[PDB]
């Protein structure tokens, strides 16, 4: 049965090579219909919104609530127009970021009230969630070391708050598996392959 | 003391000439610092979002929740970056549409749940509201008769639902004054001038 697998983590955790290993592992397990997505983005409108979030806004203060609304608008478009239909056709979906990123960056980083984050999540997504999330955990500075956009230019305390939120969620959500991304690409890759293989072997 | 006056109504009710009469009336009453706004829009980002809402989306279904989020994102930017600062400087603000339009079009027209509309309003605006709203009431067909965008191309039942919501709000909100916009421009203009003059004469 079709599943939604998400790859998560701070800047430079290694989500790009992780997606590679996840797709390859799925293929090795006989899954031959897979759709990758990335957030924010993945549709014409969502990509326009991604640009609005990543670009600088000279002469205009981009309010925290506005940022949240934009990433959610992009997510709704992707979920309704790409992800759900793909799952419905029987394709597995592998996402480069999903809602956990809003929780970490907008909730932890921007410090938006938890009541606000949950009511917006409910409004946008209902109970829709990934089946497995592979959270690549990394010290923010180390990840940054690996033309910065508006968010990447935030001070490190923002990313520390984001990491704190990611870790809380990884610890409370049984569907989140944490990977130590501070290792060599080879070891991280090996741990991802194992965690996913281990998880696939327990479905049903 | 600085006040926020909003002009509301369906397509073609006559909001453009109404704004004219409102600003002129304020000036005649010694108010010499006034900032007009229009929604969605009024900032660089808000204008980009206005275009996204008004433009067609070939090959992509624009979800109802997405539309709501976009108009709210535009509103937050305008309220925080233009309206509130203007009021704070002592300028009166005259808006061409505001939140009542979301209630009518997204709430009534798109039929978004009331719980969703209120939680999003609270999230975006808190208790911020206009001091006076002049709602220009018109039969939708008559107003349409007076290159249509994506919303203007909706069937008339959408606008009837929007009118129904506008009227409910006009009837429940003491700060909303309803004007019969089905009259000649001269008579509508005269009624607006009177309603505003009557209202100004009762402040404090
Ligand atoms: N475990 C690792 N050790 C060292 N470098 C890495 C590791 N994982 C990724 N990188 C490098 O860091 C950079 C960003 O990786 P990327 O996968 O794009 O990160 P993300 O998508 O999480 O921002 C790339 O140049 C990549 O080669
Ligand atoms: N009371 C009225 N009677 C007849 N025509 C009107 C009236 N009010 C406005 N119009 C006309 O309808 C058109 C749209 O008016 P406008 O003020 O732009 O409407 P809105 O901004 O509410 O969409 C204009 O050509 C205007 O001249
Ligand atoms: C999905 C999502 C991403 N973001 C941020 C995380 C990233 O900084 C950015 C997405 O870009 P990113 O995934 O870093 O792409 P790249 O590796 O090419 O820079 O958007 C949010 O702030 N909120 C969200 O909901
Ligand atoms: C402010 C706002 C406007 N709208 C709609 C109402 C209008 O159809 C459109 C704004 O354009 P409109 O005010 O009609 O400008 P013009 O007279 O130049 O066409 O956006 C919403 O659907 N939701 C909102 O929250
Ligand atoms: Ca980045
Ligand atoms: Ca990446
Ligand atoms: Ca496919
Ligand atoms: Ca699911
Ligand atoms: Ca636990
Ligand atoms: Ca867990
Ligand atoms: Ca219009
Ligand atoms: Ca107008
Ligand atoms: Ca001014
Ligand atoms: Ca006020
Ligand atoms: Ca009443
Ligand atoms: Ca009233
Ligand atoms: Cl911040
Ligand atoms: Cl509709």
């Amino acid at each position: 049965n079709a599943k939604f697998i998400v790859i998560e983590g701070l800047e430079g955790a290694g989500k790009s090579t992780a997606i590679q290993v996840v797709v390859e592992t799925l293929q090795q397990n006989g899954i031959d219909h897979i759709t990758r997505t990335r957030e924010p983005g993945g549709t014409l409108l969502a990509e326009k919104l991604r640009a609005l979030v990543k670009e600088e806004h000279p002469g205009e203060e981009l309010q925290d609530i506005t940022e949240l609304l934009l990433v959610y608008a992009a997510r709704v478009q992707l979920v309704e127009n790409v992800i759900k239909p793909a799952l419905a056709r029987g394709e597995w979906v592998v996402g480069d970021r999903h809602d956990m990123s809003s929780q970490a960056y907008q909730g932890g980083g921007r410090q938006i009230a938890p009541s606000t984050m949950q009511s917006l999540k409910q409004t946008a997504l209902g109970d829709f969630k990934p089946d497995l999330t592979l959270y690549l955990d990394i010290d923010p500075k180390l990840g940054l070391e690996r033309e910065l956009d508006r968010i990447e230019k935030m001070d490190i305390s923002f990313f520390e708050r984001a990491r704190e939120r990611y870790l809380e969620l990884a610890n409370s959500d049984d569907s989140v598996v944490m990977i130590d991304a501070a290792q060599s690409i080879e070891q991280v890759t090996a741990d991802i392959r194992r965690a996913l293989q281990d998880w696939l072997s327990q479905v049903n």
